[PDB]
C-alpha cells in the first residue's frame, strides 16, 4: 500500500510553531511515520519553500516528503495560496508522471489539500480520505469561500476523518455530513520523549533552561498568534501580580509569531521570558521545568499541546474549547477554564500554584491520562481506515 | 480540429456589461462563431451560475458552452473564485471523460482560465493558447498573486495571445515574457451590426430611445465600474454645464453596475440618464443616436467599445490609455485625452460639441477606420495560430 498524502501549505519538516506549523504538522509527520514502521508506504506532499531541501526527502523507511514547486518560495501567505490550487496539483502529477509512482489512496489534510486531492481522486480512480483539521463554520468572503470549499470535502471525499466525536457533531451540525462518511481517528502525541521522567528531571531542565530552581513556574507553548490566547497568560500573570505583587512566579513562552511589548506595557516584563521555538528533544525540556502548562486557545482542534504537557507529568490548564475537555481530564488532570478573561484565569491559576499537594497530584495522574493516546495506535486506526476504503471501491 | 475554451469567471452567454460580462466575454463569443462557422469545434467552458440554462449549451453548429458546476451558483465573487481552481478543472475532467470527448488544444482566457488550462494541457498532453486580457502588473497580496499567476502562464503557455503590439511590449517588460512565444491577434468588432447607417437612422434611434431629435448626445457604454471612468463623464458634463448652464446637451448611460448619486449631487442629473444593459442588436441604437461616445477608461485592454462607436458612424473621445490609441485615429475619427481631469475632456468635449463640421467628418471617417477588424479577421488568425500549434507539439 502506497498513500499520498497532501499538505499543500505547510508541511512536515517545519519546526512548530512559529510559522503555520503547529499540531496538524505534527500529526501527519507522527501519523505518517509510524505508518511507514506498519510497511506501508507514505508520500507526503506539500509546497516547496526551502529550495536547499531538494524535491524528494527520503525521512525514513518507506516515508519520503515530496516538495512541489508551485509559486515562489517565498511571499505567499496562506490567504493567497488558493491561487496555487492548480498548479499544484500539476505540481503533483508531473512529479507523478516523471517518477511513475502509484498511489492506493489519497489521504489530504486541510481545505486547500483535500481541493487537491478530490481532483485528484478522481483522475486517479482512487479513495480519497480527508482530515479538516479546523473549519471555517467553527464572516468574511475569504471565509465563507473556504467553508463552501469545505462543504465540498463534505459531501464528496470518501471518508471524513475526524479527530473527536465533538468535530464529528460538528461536520453533522454545521456541514450537513452524512455520518456514515465520518469515522473517529483518535490522535497520539510521542508519549515516551514527553515524560516527566526521573526524580531529578525537573530540576534537571530547569538548570538547562537557567530557570530558578525554587521558584513556580507556567509556561505557554506553541505558535504566537491571538487565537492561541498568549494575550490571555499574560493578562492573567499581570493580574496575579496585582493581588500579591511578590508572587513566586516565573512564566516561559515558547515559541514562534509584540507579546513582549504587551508585558511591558503591564509590568511584568522581567517575570516573562519568551524561548526561541525548539524541536521536541528541547521542547521536552520547557514541560518538564513547568509546574502548570497554560493553553488559553481560542479555537482548537484536537489539543496537542495539552496532551504533551500532560505526558511529561505536568498539569493542565486549558480553554473550554475544541478537543480540550478531552484532552484533560478535568478535575483530575488539570483545570478547565469558561471564557478568556483574565480575572477567571488569575482564579484558575491561583488555585493551582497554591495548592501543592492538588497540583502534584495531578501532574502524576496526567502522565497515567496521557499514556491514552498514542501515535501508532493512531496509525493502527488510519491502517484500518485506509483497508476499508481500498475495500469498498 | 476540437479546441476547448476556457473561459472560467464568466461566461459567454452573460449579457455585457453589467456584471463581469464585458470585451472580454463578447471578445469569446465572437471569436467563437467564427472559429465555429470556418469549420472548427469549439467547446467554451464556463462556471455554471444559472441552473435554468443546463449543463451544455448548443450556440450554433460546431459552437458550445459547457457550464461547469463548481461552487454555489452564487455568492462567490470574483475575488473568491480562485478557491475553485481545482474544482473547476475536476468538473472538466468529469465531464470530458463522462461525454468522452477530447481536444486538440486549448485556448484559456484570464489568469483564472490559464491556470485550469495549464493543468489540462500537461494531463491532455495538447498546447495551451493563453489570452490575459488584463494583467495585475499593468498593490495588495491578492494582485501579488495574481501576478505571480499571470507570471507562471507567462513562462508555460505554448503561445501567448496579446490583442495588439503594446500588450506585447507589456509581456516583455513587466513579465520578462520571451518574445518567440508571443502572437498578436488583432481583434474585431461586429461591424456589419454596429453601423451608420442609412440617412434616416440617428433621429430613428432617437425616436425609439425617446432622446429629442435637436440635441447633441454624448453617451458612454459599458461596466459601470470606477475604472471605467463614467464618473469622469459625469463630472465633465458638470462643468460644461458650469462653462454655459443652457449648453445644449444631453448624456446618455448604458448600462450596468449610485452615479444618479452623483449626478444629482453635481445638479446634472436631470439631462443624464441612464439607459439598462441591452443586447448587441439594441445597443446599436444607443450608440447612432450619440453624436460622440466617451470612453475615459483608466484601465484597458484592447478598447472594443471604441470600436463599436467607429463602427456604427460616431466619433470616440478616449483616455490615452490600454488598446484606445489604437482603436482611435487620433486627429482623424476621434480625440485622445490625457488624464481624467474634467477640465481636460470638459474641453475635449466642447471641441467636438460646437464644431459641427469636423464632428460629422470624424464620423464619416470611422466607418472606414473601423472597418480594419473584423472577427473573420481575428478567427483566421487564431485557426492560423492553433495549426501551429499543433504542427509544433
Ligand atoms: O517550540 C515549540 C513549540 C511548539 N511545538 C509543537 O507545536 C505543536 C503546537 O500544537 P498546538 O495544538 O497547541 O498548535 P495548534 O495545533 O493549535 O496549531 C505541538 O505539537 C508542539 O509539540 C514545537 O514543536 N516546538
Ligand atoms: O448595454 C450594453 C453595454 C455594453 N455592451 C458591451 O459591453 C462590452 C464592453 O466593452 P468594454 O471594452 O468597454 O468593457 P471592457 O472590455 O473594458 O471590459 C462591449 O462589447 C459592448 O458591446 C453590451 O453588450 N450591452
Ligand atoms: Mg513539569
Ligand atoms: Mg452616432
Amino acid at each position: 500500500m502506497r498513500v499520498a498524502m497532501i499538505s499543500m501549505h505547510t508541511s512536515p519538516l517545519q519546526q512548530p510553531g512559529t510559522g503555520d506549523s503547529g499540531g496538524m504538522n505534527v500529526y501527519i509527520l507522527s501519523t505518517a511515520t509510524e505508518l511507514a514502521k506498519q510497511g506501508i508506504e507514505v508520500d507526503i506532499y506539500t509546497r516547496a519553500t526551502r529550495p536547499s531541501q531538494g524535491e524528494i526527502v527520503r525521512v525514513a523507511e518507506n516515508l519520503r516528503v515530496i516538495n512541489i514547486a508551485a509559486g515562489p518560495y517565498e511571499g505567499l501567505s496562506k490567504e493567497e495560496l488558493p491561487t496555487q490550487l492548480a498548479a499544484f496539483t500539476g505540481g503533483m502529477l508531473s512529479f507523478t508522471r516523471r517518477e511513475k509512482v502509484t498511489y492506493d489512496l489519497i489521504h489530504s489534510h486541510y481545505w486547500l489539500s483535500g481541493q487537491v486531492g478530490w481532483l485528484l481522486r478522481d483522475l486517479w480512480r482512487i479513495p480519497l480520505i480527508h482530515t479538516a483539521h479546523t473549519l471555517a463554520a467553527v464572516d468574511t468572503p475569504e471565509s465563507e469561500a473556504r467553508r463552501i470549499c469545505e462543504q465540498q470535502l463534505v459531501d464528496n471525499a470518501d471518508v471524513l476523518a475526524v479527530n473527536t466525536q465533538e468535530e464529528m457533531q460538528d461536520l453533522m451540525h454545521h456541514y450537513d455530513a452524512d455520518p456514515d462518511r465520518i469515522s473517529v481517528v483518535s490522535p497520539g502525541a510521542d508519549v515516551e520523549l514527553y515524560s516527566p521522567g526521573n526524580d531529578r528531571a525537573t530540576e534537571r531542565s530547569r538548570r538547562e533552561l537557567g530557570i530558578p530552581l525554587h521558584t513556580k513556574v507556567v509556561a505557554f507553548v506553541g505558535r504566537l498568534q491571538p487565537f492561541k490566547g498568549p494575550q490571555v497568560l499574560i493578562k492573567a500573570v499581570a493580574a496575579l501580580f496585582d493581588r500579591d505583587p511578590d508572587r513566586n512566579l516565573r512564566v516561559i513562552i515558547c515559541g514562534g509569531p509584540t507579546y513582549r511589548h504587551m508585558a511591558e506595557e503591564l509590568g511584568v516584563e522581567k517575570r516573562i521570558r519568551f524561548l526561541d521555538p525548539r524541536p521536541p528533544s528541547e521542547l521536552v525540556a520547557v514541560y518538564r521545568a513547568a509546574d502548570i502548562v497554560a493553553v488559553p486557545s481560542f479555537n482548537e482542534s484536537f489539543g496537542l499541546v495539552a496532551m504533551e504537557a500532560q505526558a511529561s507529568g505536568t498539569p493542565v490548564i486549558a480553554a473550554r474549547v475544541g478537543g480540550l475537555p478531552i484532552a484533560v481530564a478535568e478535575g483530575e488532570t488539570g483545570l478547565l477554564v469558561d471564557g478568556h478573561s483574565p480575572h477567571a484565569w488569575a482564579d484558575a491559576l491561583a488555585t493551582l500554584l497554591d495548592d501543592d499537594e492538588t497540583r502534584i497530584r495531578m501532574g502524576e495522574d496526567a502522565v497515567e491520562h496521557a499514556r491514552t493516546f498514542s501515535w501508532a495506535a493512531t496509525a493502527a486506526q488510519l491502517s484500518s481506515l485506509y483497508n476499508d476504503a481500498i475495500a469498498n471501491e
